[PDB]
């Protein structure tokens, strides 16, 4: 399939170059494969998830992302237009409050509930969980992700937009998990992004349009925004039967496109992510 004038995120993932703007991908796209948006939330009813949208937990007093950043992410992930696996189910952990904060102890129970929450949903091709947050570093936090990640989802989480080692934060730093830099149009580190040895992918991060509360749209910026990408094309790739969630950060990186982004420091891998579509 080839949708046209697509955000430049979409286009990238499917395009050995920059600058082209249709996103090409198998039809699939990844109907039968779950994404877990831990984040703020998601506007389910936003026409742009078309009913595959739900809140399945929440932390706070409601579970309406009053913020936008979960809708926004879940947009990527998974919308109809701003979407990389358009036919994925999302479910919604409201792991952030309104203002965009969490106690990592909430965080760690957000992710401990997926683990265990995949259980009671219908995710013949695979459950991913995007983790577009980031604190400074924490073990427990980190564990909290290893477990997710060792309970069989794949964990696609944010670097971190303090353009530092992702080291320091977390759950960035945790090894196991796939660890996603931030890209530009113009196939630059986003210069927010976090780098380091760490880090497993990259993807579009700057100016990443995707829907947002209120049934609307918006632009903006963040590892945070890259991180859907990733777990979305992970749901894609896993719908296609190319990988599992225990190898699909490997599979991603082992087939993104190699040595095409500019400023990324030495020591940091080069690997933009890549669906290797063919139409």
């Amino acid at each position: 399939a080839a949708q046209t004038n697509a955000p430049w995120g979409l286009a990238r993932i499917s395009s050995t170059s920059p600058g082209t703007s249709t996103y090409y991908y198998d039809e699939s796209a990844g109907q039968g494969s779950c994404v877990y948006v831990i984040d703020t939330g998601i506007e389910a009813s936003h026409p742009e998830f078309e009913g595959r949208a739900q809140m399945v937990k929440t932390y706070y007093y409601s579970s309406r992302d009053g913020n936008g950043h979960g809708t926004h992410c879940a947009g990527t992930v998974g919308s109809r237009t701003y979407g990389v696996a358009k036919k994925t189910q999302l479910f919604g952990v409201k792991v952030l409050d309104d203002n965009g904060s969490g106690q990592y102890s909430t965080i760690i129970a957000g992710m401990d509930f997926v683990a265990s929450d995949k259980n009671n949903r219908n995710c013949p091709k695979g459950v991913v969980a995007s983790l577009s947050l980031g604190g400074g570093y924490s073990s427990s936090v980190n564990s909290a992700a290893a477990r997710l990640q060792s309970s069989g989802v794949m964990v696609a989480v944010a670097a971190g937009n303090n353009n530092a080692d992702a080291r320091n934060y977390s759950p960035a730093s945790e090894p196991s998990v796939c660890t996603v830099g931030a890209s530009d149009r113009y196939d630059r580190r986003s210069s927010f992004s976090n780098y380091g040895s760490v880090l497993d992918i990259f993807g579009p991060g700057t100016s990443i349009l995707s829907t947002w509360i209120g049934g609307s749209t918006r632009s903006i910026s963040g590892t945070s925004m890259a991180t859907p990408h990733v777990a979305g094309l992970a749901a894609y790739l896993m719908t296609l039967g190319k990988t599992t969630a225990a190898s699909a950060c490997r599979y991603i990186a082992d087939t993104a496109n190699k040595g095409d982004l500019s400023n990324i420091p030495f020591g940091t891998v080069n690997l933009l992510a890549y669906n290797n579509y063919q139409a």
